[PDB]
């Protein structure tokens, strides 16, 4: 099928009023739009990308850290097991760690020996030659990266970083790699394997250039068909790395939208999108994550935050916390976007009131701990599992004022009557009554 193979959305900006048009924004958030390129984007806002050539990076932070994955370079859009036999969906890619200006060193030697292999002239495939990747890399320090930083802020608002129309503005803290920027420095087949967005939060990626990098993507509501391949061959959807047999996906009907990003374009990854991303050239990237106030996003983070809760994989987005801040401060005009937060609310209220009433009919103390703002969320140290309000602390953490938080399955556990434990609570059942009882739809006419 020739819808196997569907055409990219894609969009030219020319200028800055093409960037600051609002049907650009609708485009994007669109959920029939898996993906949308946004082509020559620095272009038309005159964005300084030489601010993040690798120059630039040597000179600003040499000693900054970066993770490495060393990988083998694989030919067009295929990955071959070592001995070259057949295609196969497992990766191969190890990690180390490096600097800024180790990586650097070994970004342009790598080119110049090209250049010399090129002037040098003339198992079913293979064998193939090692290559590593920087990956990962932390700007979320603005004492050390101010003037990178600041450049980002000339995006039109959807996009940015931090905007007033971001819910990972609205979860009150840092959440590093999501509401922080990450950098990649890359060399001819670098990859990032196949996955979706922590949460199904939706993304933003700038290439630097000066090469170009090859995006595949699967829409969210495939997402179920490749979990079922990586089953199948052994591997963890989630934590595995792993690179799809394109001729496995056309077999099972799966659409695949494949394209180029050139230098100064910005590709928007939506909600759940899969994807996975290779270099064709020599380039750097930049990437976020943007959290929309949709119907659609608020449904796909909360469906990912639940799976990953019986993966035993921890979620990097607090969804309890961000529900209350939502219905503390946003006027939300949405019938269908209102209906599920008020929805998971009330659950979360009901629940808390179960737990609290059969602590005290078994007459375990609940002590009044209260809460300093814009504390972060909590999360159980053995389980990772989100804990919200009533937190399980040992008789001996709660002595020394260290507060190492439990949940309440995992204390249990360990002390079958809670009696090596403590129980605190953060917010008054009156008080979270009022925020859930005072969240109403606002009007809004458009
Ligand atoms: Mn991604
Ligand atoms: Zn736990």
């Amino acid at each position: 099928k020739d819808k196997l193979n569907p055409p990219t959305p894609s969009i030219y900006l020319e200028n800055k009023r093409d960037a600051f048009f609002p049907p650009l924004h609708q485009f994007c958030t669109n959920p029939k739009n898996p993906v949308t390129v946004i082509r020559g984007l620095a272009g038309a806002l005159k964005l300084d990308l030489g601010l993040f050539s690798t120059k630039t990076l040597v000179e600003a932070n040499n000693e900054h850290m970066v993770e490495v994955r060393t990988q083998l370079l694989q030919p067009a859009d295929e990955n071959w097991d070592p001995t070259g036999t057949k295609k196969i969906w497992r990766c191969e890619s190890n990690r180390s760690h490096t600097t800024i200006a180790k990586y650097a060193q070994y970004q342009a030697s790598s080119f110049q020996e090209s250049l010399r292999e090129e002037n040098e002239k003339r198992r079913r495939k293979g064998p193939f030659k090692t290559i590593k990747f920087g990956t990962n890399i932390d700007l979320s320090d603005n004492k050390k990266w101010k003037l990178q930083l600041h450049e980002l802020t000339k995006l039109p608002a959807f996009a940015r970083v931090v905007s007033a129309g971001n819910l990972l503005t609205h979860v009150g803290h840092t959440i590093l790699g999501m509401n922080t920027v990450q950098l990649y420095m890359k060399v001819p087949g670098s990859r990032t394997p196949g996955h979706q967005e922590n949460n199904n939060f939706c993304s933003v990626n700038i290439n630097i250039g000066p090469g170009d990098c090859e995006w595949f993507v699967v829409p969210e509501d495939y997402w179920g068909v490749l979990n079922d391949f990586c089953e199948k061959n052994n591997l963890n959807f989630l934590m595995s790395s792993w690179w799809p047999n394109l001729e496995d996906l056309y077999e099972a009907n799966v659409p695949v939208y494949r394209f180029i990003q050139r230098p100064g374009d910005l590709v928007w990854i939506n909600a759940g999108t899969v994807h996975w991303v290779q270099a064709v050239g020599w380039c750097n990237n930049i990437a976020w994550n943007v959290g929309p106030l949709t119907a659609c996003q608020y449904k796909l983070a909360v469906e990912r935050y639940e799976w990953n809760k019986l993966k035993s994989v921890k979620s990097p987005v607090p969804m309890v916390h961000l529900s209350w801040n939502m219905a503390r401060n946003i006027k939300v005009s949405d019938p269908k976007l209102f209906e599920m937060i008020k929805y998971c609310l009330l659950k979360i209220l009901k629940q808390y009131q179960t737990l609290r009433e059969a602590l005290v009919a078994a007459g375990k103390e609940v002590i009044w701990h209260g809460r300093t703002n814009d504390e972060p969320a909590h999360y159980c140290s053995i389980c990772e599992v989100e804990v919200f309000n009533l937190l399980f602390v040992t008789n001996e953490s709660n002595t020394q004022k260290t507060y190492i938080v439990h949940c309440h399955d995992c204390a249990r556990k360990t002390s079958k009557s809670l009696e090596n434990f403590v129980v605190l609570e953060q917010y008054k059942m009156e008080d979270l009554i009022q925020v859930y009882d005072q969240f109403t739809l606002a009007l809004s006419l458009s």
